[PDB]
């Protein structure tokens, strides 16, 4: 078979890509994954998918110690199978504002905006929330209301609103400044990935499409600084495979930087430590890398919080879900989403809070010690996360070893304002604790609401974590005037003929939300500008 494109990773992205290219019918595009097709059903029910993580479907990396994090080592998971993370990941579906679209054209994308990105979403959303302007009812990717069995949902929003950090609504709609329930990729309780939705039995059926799986991409091959097709194991053997027009890199945030780097694209100074000929100098490539963290502040009630304490691992749980999709295994604690501005400024939201309506402390916490039967007891929590850290670090090769995995240090922390304004995020949304609604369930409290600011920074250290989101080690921007921008508006890697890049690696920067969503919007309009060319 003749390959007009060969895409790497059927992941968020790629399967997007692969979809719309082969929509033309003269256009043959090959679509190779390094794991299998999703087949693990536990990796699609809500409230028990992330059993799956540290499996086969999980790359397994974490980072390097961060001195920020008190050394600690950050476990990094991604995804491994047709899906890719969109395969293992919760599945909330959070965009981001309209000021995080706006900025990839602002720091040099032209023609990457909120306006585009409603066109796009009018395509790629199917919710109820639709049709408007701000959602699609008739995409391709089905969202769905999180599911919960605890009334007292209502009362985490009612507290919100009653705090003053906003409204009840659609925080992806007119007013940021909201809090809802959030949607996820799921139907009829069951994950359906952007994978699932674009690379349909119909889809798959079309004779110009080519998906192999178990294809391991080593490299990509040059003719001169044109690229000419890729090094790719498949079942223990290496291939070298073709593309007439393109290859396109969609392999993620943590392995596309990676591949490029052991393929000749990349820092000099680093690639020729390790003995790689430079074929481009393109010092952007695995720089930029930024990442959310996130603290979780936990709540013990003495008040009963009605139908919040259940087992979603349990085997009567899971036989139900695999029956007739009902019960405990249904539901994910994460269920609602509010994002506010702890300054007042309203100059886009600083700081999201992600609600559960159970504790979710392990025992450990020292506020807890002499609670008895923690477990069982009811509680609250919510998580903070700093929407816009200034922190950047570096995807850094190991060696020339193909299999090697790659040195992800984002170095959290590094910039000293994530940590002041984190501080007061925290105490920001402590304040929600003495609302009408909260209070009534507050008991104890983690960190404690007196906790000195060295206590605060301490726990945060300790405790914070990523939210799984990182961006930016290909970065998209003005390649003629700006040294470290990786590839340009048409996603085009600079000093390379024949090479796009398109997957989380080409965002700038985090949004204001989760990076699923901004992810699927990349591989429509890789897939426009693509098609436009040609
Ligand atoms: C645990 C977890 C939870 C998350 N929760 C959410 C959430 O609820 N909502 C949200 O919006 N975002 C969430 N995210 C983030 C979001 O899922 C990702 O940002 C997004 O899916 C990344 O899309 P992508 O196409 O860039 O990469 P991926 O989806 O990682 O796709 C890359 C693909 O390339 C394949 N691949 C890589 N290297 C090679 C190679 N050399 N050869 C062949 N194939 C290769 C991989 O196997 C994979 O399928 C989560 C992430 C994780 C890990």
């Amino acid at each position: 078979k003749k390959f007009d494109f060969i895409i790497v990773g059927a992941g968020t992205a790629g399967p997007v890509i692969a979809s719309r290219l082969t929509e033309k019918e003269h256009i043959n595009v090959l679509l190779l994954e390094a794991g299998g097709e999703n087949t693990n059903e536990l990796s699609r029910i809500p409230g028990a998918f992330f059993k799956v993580l540290g499996t086969d479907y999980d790359w397994t990396y974490s980072s390097v110690e961060q001195t920020g994090l008190n050394n600690r080592s950050i476990y990094s998971p991604s995804g491994k199978v047709v899906g890719g993370s969109s395969a293992i990941n919760v599945g909330v579906w959070v965009r981001g504002t309209k000021e995080d679209y706006d900025s990839w054209e602002a720091q040099g994308a032209k023609g990457w905006n909120f306006s585009k990105a409603l066109e796009m979403f009018q395509k790629i959303e199917q919710t109820n929330l639709g049709p408007s302007k701000y959602h699609g009812d008739k995409g391709k990717v089905k969202l769905t209301d999180s599911s919960y069995p605890t009334p007292f949902v209502h009362t985490l929003l009612n507290g919100f609103k009653e705090a003053g950090f906003g409204e009840i609504g659609d925080y992806a709609g007119e007013n940021p400044y909201s809090i809802d329930i959030m949607q996820k990729i799921y139907e009829n309780n069951t994950r359906r990935t952007p994978a699932d939705s674009y690379l349909t039995e119909d889809v798959r059926a079309r004779e110009n499409l080519t998906i192999i799986t178990h294809a391991f991409v080593r490299k990509v091959l040059f003719e001169g600084t044109k690229a000419i097709g890729v090094e790719v194991e498949i079942d223990g053997q290496i291939q070298n495979m073709y593309a007439s027009k393109e290859i396109i890199l969609s392999a993620g945030t943590f392995n596309t930087p990676k591949l490029l780097k052991l393929s000749g694209v990349g820092p000099r100074e680093e690639l020729e430590k390790f003995g790689i000929p430079v074929i481009a100098n393109v010092p952007g490539v695995g720089e930029n890398l930024n990442d959310h963290l996130m603290f979780t502040l936990k709540f013990v009630s003495e008040k009963n919080i009605e139908d919040s304490i259940f087992n979603p691992l349990s085997d009567e749980a899971i036989d139900q879900w695999y029956k007739n999709k009902t019960g405990p295994s249904s539901y994910y604690p994460g269920v609602a989403s509010g994002f506010v501005s702890s300054d007042g400024t309203k100059t886009g939201a600083d700081f999201e809070l992600i609600f559960t309506y159970t504790h979710g402390a392990d025992g450990t916490e020292k506020e807890f010690a002499n609670i008895e039967d923690i477990q069982a007891q009811s509680g609250y929590s919510v998580t903070v996360i700093l929407l816009q850290p200034k922190s950047r670090g570096q995807l850094l090769l190991a060696s020339t070893n193909p299999y090697d995995a790659p040195l992800i240090n984002p170095r959290y922390f590094s910039d000293s304002s994530d940590m002041e304004r984190f501080i007061k995020g925290v105490r920001y949304t402590q304040k929600i604790t003495k609302t009408e609604s909260l209070e009534p369930y507050t008991y104890l409290a983690h960190p404690a609401l007196d906790a000195t600011d060295e206590i605060i920074e301490s726990l945060i250290r300790n405790e914070a974590s990523t939210v799984f989101h990182p961006v930016g080690t290909a970065r998209m921007g003005d390649v003629e005037n700006d040294s470290l921008a990786v590839v340009d508006s048409s996603l085009k890697v600079r000093g390379i003929q024949g090479l796009r890049v398109a997957d989380a690696s080409i965002i700038p920067a985090v949004n204001r939300g989760h990076t699923m969503a901004p992810v699927v919007y990349v591989g429509e309009m890789a897939s426009e500008i693509i098609i436009n060319d040609n």
